[PDB]
């Protein structure tokens, strides 16, 4: 019996093949779905976590290999002449870098094994001398000469740098619910902010005034669920950054008095502190769990945040505005506590459309409603009900403590993941909420038994969701029994976090 | 019986406690909202306008306090050496400024009270000598010594930065029809923008080559509701201005020559004109009201701006776009027509869900439809169908206008803001009024009397509006008898206007 | 029988009129459409597409006439002469550019009519030297001394600056199923690209350093439909393009080796190459078609592109990211294909509302399904269900393209043009469905006989549509017959193309 492909290709003239063979399908119609060649996944999804091959590049200590077609052990300065030729900005960064060029070097001490490193810092030195067995570091390299920097790159908690992928990645629903290759960004988003020390001061140069630029972060700080970047960008300190950015004095270490306007790297890695976590409250799962910073028992991370600030303002005014903080965000969550009222109320009286019996079953193997204890919170494969909730919690509700946080007027109020957008989004989940119960009570009087559509649990894409193969046992725990890293409180994490 | 944050707490095992007590709360979930400290507001409906403390640094004149812990009286060179270490940005920003430093004057001629001012401008006589009787200044300071330019920026009529605060946020439905933590960022911004000398030039450089930038305007000037920078960014101008920026002299005055890349202040500062507002043609309510600025009455200020952009354009282009912009404006509102038919035929049928008594009352305390006279156009606690109107008229159509006269083609067609963007409003204004006229419809046949949702009238935030404690009498109508300012046409001003 | 302006016009008091008279119209409600002075258009459908005048600078071969008041034949510096005080940035612009200043030329040794161009090239050599005779000029007359750059310009193919205009203008759907003054701006960026040489360095500096920048394309490369310079902007090349643009040597040709950071023309106009389509793979109307790029028939492509990478990195590294492209599209499509199913089986069952008889007719004058073979895909004058679909396949899926292509990791995932967007918009689609057929089948029990609301049909806008007018024999198809241009395959072409 004909597949989509199959009646789409009798009408388009167009034979059904697989997506991969090069042909140029006719709006994708005709195309069959092939699954890419895929590594097996790390943690404690592993029995089904796959990985797109190319994680050998972002987390090399489990996935690199060799794969090199040239051959010979070669000398540091032979590794440049060839690849001048070969990749030529790679050796024009390196020899625009401290590492390459001692010009520049500024006597900071650094030593390997004890004695320190005079000589030049060269490729063989980071990548090894054979080319057959090349080395792709993480930041286990860079603490062999700079232990500070990686000590505190490594001493964030959860929600930092530092367990981005081990734990972020690798234990999160968003991302082992889905595809590898549909996630691939998140794995390498996330991968370059815990394994490598390039997130900021990229390769090769190593360039810590490049590192202190807003554009070191907002590749990664940006978007729909945490949008500090616009936020940041839509303050005046953004607006100043932007004006000044061509002609200030980016060689300055960040320090009070070094900077007029304030960047990203100057209030979360203050002294160059390169553990930028630490300076925040308290962890809130992006602004989704609800605390007032301005309370007595924050009050020591409250006046630190605005000593920070008093290096340009007065501290109380830099006070008055984190309390328009403390109160837009409190505000905030009366939306959100609304909008949970409604749509839980639509679950317990049974008339959400699916249901979740009606839709695929989540990544954990269940037939759950996603905002219910135990649920998985998603905008992919649920209900509208429950995609516009994730969205009002996630995008918007987040977001506007990020928007206070910012000193962005405008994302606080009219913006994106604003007051105003909490509005909107509010009656939307009331107008969802609304058209449910208008045709329940309608199908209910008149005696028609309705069943949500079979498109709310087959189709293409959702027949690939790992929630259909889920089995007991399938379960690392093991993993989730390490206490040497912190673990997300998963429904089938099956032991104590 | 049972509050949301009860029934929550029985599930999350996390007690119902003060949002502002420091608890972590998980999802916010068993918080609850506590009102912040309030000072009153000023305006109209001062008899429930709140403004949270932090007004004091917006509108100082009405809110302004010692709040300082320093003692002393001291000398100009004292407040430098002093703040030199503990805000240290702002001494190097004053120092930086032609008050602080000679060597940078222009030798405009700057007097107060008939005598040149040949000295210094120090913190001292800016803001006052006695530290626990410090002043945070407005315009009104600045006006000693810069009057041209004050009367200038208090020259504007409604709709201008002059009136902005006083007015347009004092008597403003959005932000007095909300708590006041919530629309802090209006208050600002507006305030910034009317009170200040600021909002351009930034303190404490004060440097006009810094307001010539589209950075000195965007913050503000920027969103889905009045998209200006985005309009301009999106034009070849506003490229060429990011190409442009970094290598051009922004020393000059923004006269006939002297730039190649038009900014926002290039046009609506001609001259250094400080009255931006007066370039325009006619006020608009932000593109909102129709007007043909191409018309024979409006030839002056047609020619006006034909003669701006012939400074670096033929006169013939300018006009082809300017009237490109009119006839663009001109098909636009034809949209805005089928839209408000649409949505006003659906509450003459009564069929809109929620109608108006369904709802919260609006901030009069009416119960009255948003898109009727009388009514409160807004985004929030309404219906679906009204918010989509709001946006279409407010979002959409007045940003077509903005689209066009920053002559951004994408903007214009494709984009926010665009033509597209109010097909596809359309579209959900139609799909909106198509599903209430079916629900309605199916519900007359059968006799299931449908009564709208209770979460369309109360909630954790809509309990919270002001139109529940509106009552006669409750309304300064002085203030609006006042002709000394312009008035907004609200539905219980009262009196004419 | 009144009017929605009239009836507006006992409300508000103001009278009914013309939008063109210059009256300030209250939410233009009481103003009454006027047809601006159109010229006809060129192409297949000249019997009824129409231009606005203003297209004389954009097709000035078809369309530009002397509309100059000044007479008198002058020499070059005359035209200078004058300008410098009647367009002072014009005559500034081209003062810096080699036409004007043999201080920055390069000796590359430009030729007319076989002979060396030793002198200046002056106004009067580009425009004419009467002002009653004024030419506005195309790339033909810069084929006069730059015949290598416009061969390669005029070298593309469909869905390149090539045929921009002459075949995705005159021929497009959306373009002349729509009133001309909505559109302009879609003339105008397709016309810039096809009919000028200044779309990148810009008239009349014409800066090849200027073409460099992002800022060249990305006034035209931007947003919904096609997000490449957001996609840029948001990989670590777009945040090292913001972080070096200040500082960086733009004058290096687009070589290997000459720049750190790749620009849109450093991997697009590699080596200078003014025809950059050549270096796609192949067209895939903007990613909407699904074709695998890393597919053995495309290896020359994908060797090429892998190569150009390796200016600055691994080409290991190159083929793994253009690897996770051709994965992460293929997954997108799946999402698509359900989507589609979804739709197309609505309309199989008879349950869009409207169905397309419902509806204005398409601008064929068809009544057709706008997703199925014969139908116009659009977002406008259609079913929420016909909307929803086509911003699923045109901006979501073609933009996962996109994201991939430019190394977004957010945009792929999370951002504009996203999986998620497209998982969410793929809710929205099963949701406009469900309720679709949730209403038809209480409708078809209860024996209600539904008719879609006459607003889906006729309405200020709508009515203004091309569909109500076409008619047999108004299709010039003697213009499709061309083979000296590529074709639309429009349902209405009436020959072979
Ligand atoms: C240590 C200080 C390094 C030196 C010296 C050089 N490279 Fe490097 N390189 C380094 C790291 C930590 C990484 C991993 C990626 C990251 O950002 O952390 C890399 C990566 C590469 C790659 C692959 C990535 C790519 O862009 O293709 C190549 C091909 C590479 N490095 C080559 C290279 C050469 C030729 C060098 C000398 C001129 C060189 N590297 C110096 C760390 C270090
Ligand atoms: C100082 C003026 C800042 C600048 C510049 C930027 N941010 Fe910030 N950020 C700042 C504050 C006061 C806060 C609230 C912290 C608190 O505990 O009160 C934040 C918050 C963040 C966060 C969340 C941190 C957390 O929840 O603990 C992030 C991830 C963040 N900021 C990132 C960030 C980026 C990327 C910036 C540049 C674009 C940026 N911040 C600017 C202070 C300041
Ligand atoms: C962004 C979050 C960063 C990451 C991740 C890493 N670094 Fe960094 N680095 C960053 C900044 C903003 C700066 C300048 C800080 C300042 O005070 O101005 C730096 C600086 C360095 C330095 C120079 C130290 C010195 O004594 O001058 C080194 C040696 C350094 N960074 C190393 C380093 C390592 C090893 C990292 C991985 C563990 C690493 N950095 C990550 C920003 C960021
Ligand atoms: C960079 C391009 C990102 C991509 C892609 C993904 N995310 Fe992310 N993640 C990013 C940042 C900067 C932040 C921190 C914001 C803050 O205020 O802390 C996040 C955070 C999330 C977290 C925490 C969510 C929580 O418990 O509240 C996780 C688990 C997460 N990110 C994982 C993740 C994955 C795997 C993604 C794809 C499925 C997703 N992120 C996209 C930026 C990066
Ligand atoms: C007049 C020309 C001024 C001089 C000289 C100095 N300041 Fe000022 N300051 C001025 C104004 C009009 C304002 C109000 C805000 C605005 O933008 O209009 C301020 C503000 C301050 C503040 C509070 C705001 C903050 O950022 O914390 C402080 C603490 C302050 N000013 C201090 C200060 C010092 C120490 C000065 C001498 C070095 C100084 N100001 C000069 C106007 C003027
Ligand atoms: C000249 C090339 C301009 C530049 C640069 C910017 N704007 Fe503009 N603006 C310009 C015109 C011709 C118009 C239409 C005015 C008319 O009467 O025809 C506008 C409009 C505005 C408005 C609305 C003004 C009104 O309705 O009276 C605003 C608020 C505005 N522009 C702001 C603005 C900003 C913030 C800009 C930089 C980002 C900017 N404009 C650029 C001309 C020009
Ligand atoms: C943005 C809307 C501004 C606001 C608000 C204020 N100023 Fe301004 N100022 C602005 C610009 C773009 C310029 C340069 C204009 C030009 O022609 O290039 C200026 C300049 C000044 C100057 C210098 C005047 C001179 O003779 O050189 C002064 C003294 C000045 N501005 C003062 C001033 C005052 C007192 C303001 C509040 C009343 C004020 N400015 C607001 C932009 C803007
Ligand atoms: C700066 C960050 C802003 C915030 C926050 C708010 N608005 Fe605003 N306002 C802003 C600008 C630049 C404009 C002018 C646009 C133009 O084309 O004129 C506006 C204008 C509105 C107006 C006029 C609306 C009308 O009658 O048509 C008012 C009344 C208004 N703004 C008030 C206001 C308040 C109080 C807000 C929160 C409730 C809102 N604005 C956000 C920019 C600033
Ligand atoms: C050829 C190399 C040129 C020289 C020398 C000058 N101009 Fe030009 N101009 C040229 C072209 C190809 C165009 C069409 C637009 C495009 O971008 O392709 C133009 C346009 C104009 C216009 C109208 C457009 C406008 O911005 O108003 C004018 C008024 C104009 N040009 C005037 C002008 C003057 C005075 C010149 C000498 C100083 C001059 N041009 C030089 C190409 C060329
Ligand atoms: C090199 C690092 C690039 C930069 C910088 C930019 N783009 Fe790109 N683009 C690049 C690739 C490898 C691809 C995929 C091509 C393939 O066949 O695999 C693309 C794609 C595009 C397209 C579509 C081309 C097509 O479908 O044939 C466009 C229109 C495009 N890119 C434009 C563009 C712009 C405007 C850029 C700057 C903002 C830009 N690209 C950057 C490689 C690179
Ligand atoms: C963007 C897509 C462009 C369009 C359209 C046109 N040009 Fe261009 N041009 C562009 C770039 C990025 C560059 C620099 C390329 C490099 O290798 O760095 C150029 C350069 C030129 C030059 C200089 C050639 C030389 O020998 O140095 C010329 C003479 C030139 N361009 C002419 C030209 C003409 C005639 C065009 C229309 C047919 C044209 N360009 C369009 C970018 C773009
Ligand atoms: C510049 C400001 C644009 C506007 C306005 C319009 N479009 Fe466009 N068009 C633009 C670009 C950069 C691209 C190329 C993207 C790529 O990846 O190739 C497009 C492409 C479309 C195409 C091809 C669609 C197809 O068959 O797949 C056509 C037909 C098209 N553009 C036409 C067109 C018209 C006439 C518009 C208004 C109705 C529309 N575009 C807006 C950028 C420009
Ligand atoms: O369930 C969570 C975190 C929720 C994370 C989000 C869930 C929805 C969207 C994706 C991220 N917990 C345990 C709650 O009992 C987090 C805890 C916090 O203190 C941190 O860790």
């Amino acid at each position: 019996g004909p597949t989509f492909q199959d009646v789409a290709s009798q009408v388009f003239g167009q034979p059904v093949g697989p997506d991969n063979d090069g042909t140029l399908y006719i709006f994708g119609l005709t195309a069959k779905y092939t699954e890419p060649e895929y590594v097996d996944g790390r943690g404690p999804y592993k029995s089904f976590l796959k990985m797109l091959p190319s994680i050998r590049w972002y987390d090399p200590e489990h996935y690199w290999t060799n794969g090199s077609q040239t051959e010979g052990v070669f000398k540091n300065e032979e590794c440049v002449l060839c690849h001048t030729v070969q990749t030529p900005t790679i050796v024009n960064d390196w020899k625009q870098s401290s590492h390459g060029s001692k010009d520049i070097r500024r006597g900071i001490g650094i030593k390997k094994d004890g004695k320190p490193v005079e000589d030049l810092v060269g490729c063989a030195d980071c990548h090894g001398n054979n080319h057959q067995k090349l080395e792709m570091p993480t930041y286990k390299l860079c603490n062999d000469c700079h232990p500070k920097e990686t000590a505190e790159h490594r001493a964030g908690g959860l929600g930092s740098h530092t367990h981005a992928y081990t734990v972020n990645v690798l234990e999160f629903s968003w991302h082992v619910g889905k595809p590898a290759e549909e996630v691939t960004g998140c794995a390498h988003c996330h991968a370059i902010a815990e394994n490598r020390c390039s997130g900021c001061h990229t390769r090769h140069k190593f360039d810590p005034a490049e590192a202190r630029k807003p554009t070191a972060c907002r590749v990664c700080h940006m978007g729909i669920d945490h949008d500090e970047w616009a936020m940041y960008n839509t303050s005046i300190h953004g607006a100043l950054y932007e004006a000044e950015s061509a002609r200030m004095d980016w060689g300055k270490k960040l320090k009070k008095g070094n900077y007029r306007v304030p960047t990203c790297a100057y209030c979360h890695m203050q002294n160059g502190d390169h553990n930028p976590q630490r300076f925040g409250t308290i962890y809130s799962d992006m602004g989704m769990f609800q605390v007032d910073r301005g309370a007595p028992k924050h009050k020591a991370k409250r006046d630190s945040w605005i000593k920070l600030c008093q290096d340009c303002h007065s501290p109380r005014f830099a006070a008055d505005k984190l309390k328009e903080m403390d109160a837009g965000v409190n505000l905030s969550f009366t939306k959100w506590r609304e909008a949970a009222a409604v749509i839980v109320g639509c679950y317990l009286d049974g008339v959400v459309d699916p249901m979740p019996e009606g839709s695929a079953p989540d990544w954990y193997g269940h037939y759950t409603f996603s905002l219910l204890p135990g649920g998985d919170p998603r905008f992919y494969a649920t209900s509208n009900l429950e995609r516009l909730g994730l969205e009002m919690i996630c995008y918007l509700t987040g977001n506007v403590y990020k928007a206070y946080a910012h000193m962005s007027m405008y994302n606080q109020t009219y913006g994106n993941g604003s007051a105003f957008e909490q509005d909107r989004k509010l009656v939307e989940i009331k107008t969802e909420a609304a058209k449910l119960r208008r045709f329940a009570a309608i199908e209910k009087k008149i005696g028609l038994e309705h069943k949500s559509a079979d498109f709310w649990k087959h189709g293409e894409y959702l027949d690939l969701l790992p929630g259909w193969k889920r089995k007991p046992g399938d379960v690392d725990v093991e993993w989730f029994k390490r206490t040497d890293i912190p673990h997300r409180a998963n429904a089938d994490a099956g032991v104590e976090i």
